[PDB]
């Protein structure tokens, strides 16, 4: 999967991936990093600032990293209209937050 | 991959997938269908209306299916602000168009 929809989280050790070289991972050392064939090309630069951290995209568009103590250690500060948003690791290697909802099939949640 | 970012297209026979059971495919018979473990649960209902068809998400948020003759055979008619949008097959099985851009790492296009 290469997307994370609000208000869900990407937990410790989990990643968004776009084969065969792109991996955006919420690391166990709290750093949120994008690797291109093993080389880090973007990151929140929060390594060592915690453990058991998670990445959460909120229903207002704000992206945040919480540590084990459930505290904020990094955020995009993009507080907009209450709706639904999505974070996407794209095939062009860009990582983007899109929203609000424009249209939906309604085939889910199911 | 389970997303399509504007202004790109999903060409004939190609799909967005969220393992292990969700498959959203632009079929060779021009129908755009979402299958859950082989069972169709949503579709544009455009089968038989063309061949060599493609699904395109525009930079204004409109989602369209063009036939081989490059004509419109189905669309969401969601014409909004000029920016960038994304179509996503979610793990909760919903298919959603999100936009405009809220934030981006700028790690792409690369
Ligand atoms: O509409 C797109 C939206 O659908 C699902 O969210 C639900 C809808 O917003 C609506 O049915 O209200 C529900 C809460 O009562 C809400 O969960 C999800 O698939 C969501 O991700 C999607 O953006
Ligand atoms: O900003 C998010 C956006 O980035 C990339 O699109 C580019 C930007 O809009 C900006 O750099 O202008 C470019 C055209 O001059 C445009 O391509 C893509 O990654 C896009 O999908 C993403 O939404």
């Amino acid at each position: 999967v290469n997307s994370l929809s609000s208000p869900n989280s990407l937990f410790t050790g989990h990643s968004l991936e776009v084969g065969p070289s792109y991996r955006l991972i919420m690391q166990g050392d709290c750093n949120f990093v994008l690797y291109d064939s093993g080389k880090p090309v973007w990151a929140s630069n929060t390594g060592g600032l915690g453990s058991g951290c998670r990445l959460t995209l909120h229903n207002n568009g704000n992206l945040v990293i919480y540590d084990q103590s459930n505290r904020v250690i990094w955020q995009t500060k993009t507080n907009g209209k209450e709706d639904h948003y999505v974070l996407v690791l794209q095939q062009d290697r860009n990582v983007v937050i899109y929203g609000p909802v424009v249209w939906a099939t309604g085939s889910g949640p199911a």
